[PDB]
């Protein structure tokens, strides 16, 4: 019996789909309307950099810290929520408002950067293992911001799975974590000056990682238990944050809406 | 407006000498890409100053102080990757660096119509978060390319545009640069942060009434230099025996030179 990968099948991406739906017409009823390809590019430039700057790549300042790869983790996260946005705006978008540059070949709009010492890659060449290193990991997004550049949203998602990969944690369940912060934020008035990220202490961002403590690879991909797998995820969330129940939703009330918002 | 050469040749020479202060033969332990890596980073910290976010903090404003601190970030940095290229052997100069502009970049522009330097990499009012966003996605493709001649163009016309004195916010936050490797900033015994209080955003009190001709005139420069540094030095109570003055460094340069 096949031991189930990290390659995040379509009938899931579809489902995680439907969720990230969900939460952009929470922040803009009609964001595909008004979003613009440019806005998920610039957004997966900045966390990348933001990505970056959890590691020690600064040789004049701190020269004896580590990757913050907690962080990592997490920017990782916010990465597969723009890319897999952008990738469905694409979808979205006329032909005749189709930028030329995600039509050209990648050789021609970007230039791979290699990092100097041996390591392995993920199958297109463009992020580099181990991410632990310093160095790999600036290749690797150096070459993510470039990808963003010839709005190749697909091929992010796909490098932002090996990445979760390498770095070993559960891509999916961490989304499921971030995308009911992500809630919770705008229930709150993130818009607004009403909510911080940072309360008493801690970044809102830190309480997620004992929310999917319980959770496997294969429950959260396997098609019997996910639903439910998903739904537990969010009541810990939900519950860490201290949300009233009328103000939750379960996957499958996301679901509902994005079918009916398909018609 | 525009920087003479011979000035731009002399702020070189600080930068050198700032280098060396964080490590002595810096030009063959750093890389090109340390240089293109900084400038992108800080590009984006720029671009951060705006309100690009649509999901967030709706009625923020432009952070167009610090967006001057940022400007002379990357103008350190491209200053230095000039300087790396031409200290770089032909047979490992990047290939990318030799092609035409057109071949290495997508040129950003923004929806609303607008002016740019002439490049037209870069957009103006710079007041205009699309405009700014639009003109760093270019510069972080500029810094990829290795053209850090064109970026210290576009940054000098970014300048003129915002109606601030590059050269006397240089001078300014070369001090600081120095300041916080006196007081260790390698091992983390100086923070940038603390309480609220940013160093960089003292810096503007030290050069509010600095003009453009005192800093750039190819004869009267030094002293006006020397003046910003005196201003940066104190408003930090930082002892007079840790002070240097720009012939230092340039004799530091000149001597290094050989
Ligand atoms: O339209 C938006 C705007 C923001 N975010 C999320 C992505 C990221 O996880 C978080 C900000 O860090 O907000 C979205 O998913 N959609
Ligand atoms: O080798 C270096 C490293 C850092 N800095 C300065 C540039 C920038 O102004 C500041 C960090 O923002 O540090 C340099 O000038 N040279």
């Amino acid at each position: 019996k096949r031991a189930r990968s990290a390659n995040i099948p379509g009938a899931i991406l579809h489902s995680l789909a439907e969720l990230q739906d969900g939460l952009n017409a929470m922040i803009d009823p009609s964001w595909r309307a008004v979003r613009s390809l440019d806005n998920w590019a610039l957004a997966i430039t900045m966390e990348s950099t933001e990505l970056l700057d959890s590691y020690p790549w600064k040789w004049w300042k701190n020269l004896n810290a580590t990757p913050d790869l907690a962080n990592v983790r997490i920017e990782l996260v916010d990465i597969f929520h723009f890319s897999l946005s952008g990738a469905m705006q694409m979808r979205s978008t006329p032909d005749d408002e189709i930028p030329a540059a995600s039509l050209k070949p990648l050789k021609e709009v970007m230039t791979t950067f290699l990092p100097a010492k041996e390591c392995t890659s993920d199958p297109y060449g463009f992020v580099f293992f181990p991410l632990t290193d310093t160095q790999n990991a600036i290749a690797s997004f150096r070459n993510i911001i470039q990808l963003a550049n010839a709005y190749r949203f697909d091929v992010i998602i796909e490098c932002i799975i090996y990445a979760a990969e390498d770095l070993g944690f559960n891509l999916v369940a961490y989304y499921i974590a971030k995308h009911t912060l992500n809630c919770i934020r705008q229930l709150s008035g993130y818009k607004d000056g009403s909510y911080v990220k940072v309360n008493n202490g801690v970044e809102d961002n830190s309480l997620l990682h004992n929310c999917i403590k319980d959770v496997s690879l294969d429950e959260v991909l396997d098609a019997d238990k996910y639903v439910q797998a998903w739904n537990s995820i969010m009541a810990n969330v939900y519950e860490a944050f201290q949300i009233k129940e009328s103000d939750r939703k379960d996957a499958e009330r996301w679901f509902a809406l994005a079918k009916e918002n398909r018609l």
